């Protein structure tokens, strides 16, 4: 059987990268990949904290690591809590800044 002896690993191990990480949007489903097999084993924690509450789906891949998703409903800035093993990653927490309406650009340039 696989399941066993505790696999404890370390946080500073366990890499996060994707979109929702840095940047985002309003009414934008943005997600990000959860580095773990690296790190171990662990109970991971997470928990967004901004203007409003967002929605949060998380599911193993088959590569190990763990995708969150959420969709922000009011712009601001949602801290994301994410922990591994009682630790929290290298960087964390996670200020990500979200954008409301007025896209970077329309067009200075007709045509």
């Amino acid at each position: 059987g696989s399941s066993g002896s505790s696999g404890i690993g370390d946080a500073r191990r366990a890499k996060v990268y994707g979109r929702g990480l840095s940047e985002g949007r309003t009414f934008e489903m943005s997600d990000f990949i959860v580095d773990t097999r690296d790190a171990g084993y662990g109970g991971i924690s997470l928990a967004v904290e901004g203007p409003s509450k967002v929605d949060i789906q998380t599911e193993d891949l088959e590569d190990g690591t763990c995708k969150v998703s959420y969709f922000p409903t009011v712009p601001g800035v949602y801290i994301v809590s994410t922990k591994f093993a009682d630790e929290h990653v290298p960087g964390s927490p996670f200020t990500v800044k979200i954008s409301g309406e007025g896209r970077v650009k329309s067009g200075p340039s007709s045509g």
